[PDB]
């Protein structure tokens, strides 16, 4: 009659799944006086629990798609119905196949990656080969700016943040205090470091950033006592995490680094989610195809994040950009006039379905917030954006510059 729509198309930008730390630095045994619980992984991999909890998301969307009547309930989906492109990196494309193998058990499902996983996949970070530079100037004001107006300023603000890590650390008795009215951030001043190719920050944020992260690792592996039992409620949990959300909110979402960084992702989902006769596109891949699930990093979601004006909070996922997070994008059509409508979703399992390793289904799906283009003026009832006011939104965002 006039409000039904179809699905007829899904893009997921997915984070990798949860990967093991690499070994513990100097300057990490030097803030805290107990030992850090090493890892029974290849460190820097992606640990076989981390491939489950992709592997249930596979499962999730499988069931969620055939629902949608995208897929079908049974068997392996058509020849090139299903596309899986993945970062280099070995935690990137074990995530495309764990997620593969959630999806569609059984199934042969390649998981295409540039040849020479050697060298970086401009894909993922245009500015990492070369393709195209940040401004140094405008980087520097619009990330000072967002700080309010100094990395000094950034961090006295969130003093709270700080001493709670401080405590869960017991930092008051490290080598870096003793041997030294014993503050964190006093202790390792950080600077903003701006370059043609990348963004830093050094000192506390930094290390601050990691370190808050790391519990949240531990915690999601099903490691005993995470931050050696300091940890204890959600509270704490989503304070500790604020300083990595932070860092990634100075150096992965502002505009004037994201847009860059993020073109040659925003290129590639408008062709997946633009209706048109199929084609080969990169990596052999042919779109537009059904599903098209994307493996990298949270840098990667932040980026996609910022340009295209998109904000979220994770209810249960102190994390904005938690392992296996995915950034959702599905085109819907009004059967009445043919018109396009584009949803844009983040689906998350919450820290505590990581922790118990609870597997997901239609009855017990993951966490999910819908999202809203700031930018977008044409929209549906269900908050969907056209497809011309995505497709536009997405014109202005992108760099030409940095395109491949």
């Amino acid at each position: 009659s006039e409000p039904e729509l179809k699905l007829e198309s899904v893009v997921i930008v997915s984070r990798h799944g949860v990967r093991a730390p690499t070994k513990a630095t100097q300057l990490m045994q030097d803030v805290t006086p107990d030992a850090w619980p090493t890892w029974p992984v290849k460190l820097g991999w992606l640990t076989p629990r981390g491939g489950e909890l992709i592997a249930y998301l596979g499962h999730y969307q499988r069931q969620r798609l055939v629902a949608d009547g995208l897929l079908a309930k049974k068997g392996c989906p058509q020849s090139g119905q299903v596309a899986i492109i993945a970062d280099v990196d070995e935690r990137t494309r074990k995530t495309g196949e764990a997620f593969a193998a959630g999806l569609a058990p059984d199934c042969a499902i390649t998981v295409h990656t540039q040849a020479d996983t050697s060298s970086p996949d401009p894909l993922f970070n245009p500015l990492k080969t070369g393709v195209c530079q940040l401004d140094n100037a405008n980087v520097t004001d619009a990330i000072l700016s967002r700080a309010g107006g100094s990395i000094a300023d950034f961090t006295g603000h969130r003093q709270t943040a700080f001493r709670e890590l401080e405590r869960v650390l017991n930092f008051p008795q490290s080598n870096l205090c003793l041997k030294r009215s014993c503050s964190l951030t006093q202790a390792l001043p950080s600077e903003l470091k701006v370059s043609a190719d990348n963004v830093s920050l050094t000192g506390a944020v930094s290390l601050a950033s990691m370190l808050t992260e790391i519990f949240l690792l531990q915690q999601a592996q099903g490691m005993p006592e995470p931050g050696w039992g300091r940890i204890t409620d959600s509270h704490q949990w989503n304070t500790l995490l604020s300083l990595h959300n932070a860092q990634f909110y100075l150096l992965q979402r502002t505009p004037e680094v994201a847009r860059s960084r993020a073109t040659p992702l925003l290129d590639l989902i408008k062709t997946a989610l633009t209706p048109h006769p199929p084609q080969k596109q990169a990596y052999g891949v042919t779109l537009p195809t059904s599903v098209l699930f994307i493996a990298g990093h949270d840098t990667n979601l932040a980026n996609l994040g910022g340009a295209l004006e998109l904000n979220w909070t994770l209810p249960g996922q102190p994390d904005n950009t938690p392992p296996g997070g995915e950034l959702v994008f599905e085109r819907w059509r009004r059967l009445s006039d043919n018109s396009q409508w584009i949803q844009v979703s983040l689906v998350f399992q919450t820290l505590q379905q990581m922790r118990d390793k609870t597997p997901l289904s239609l009855n017990t799906p993951p966490g999910e917030v819908k999202l809203t283009l700031a930018g977008c003026e044409e929209r549906n009832a269900q908050g969907m954006c056209s497809l011309a006011g995505f497709t536009q939104i997405v014109n202005e965002a992108r760099i030409p510059a940095c395109s491949l």
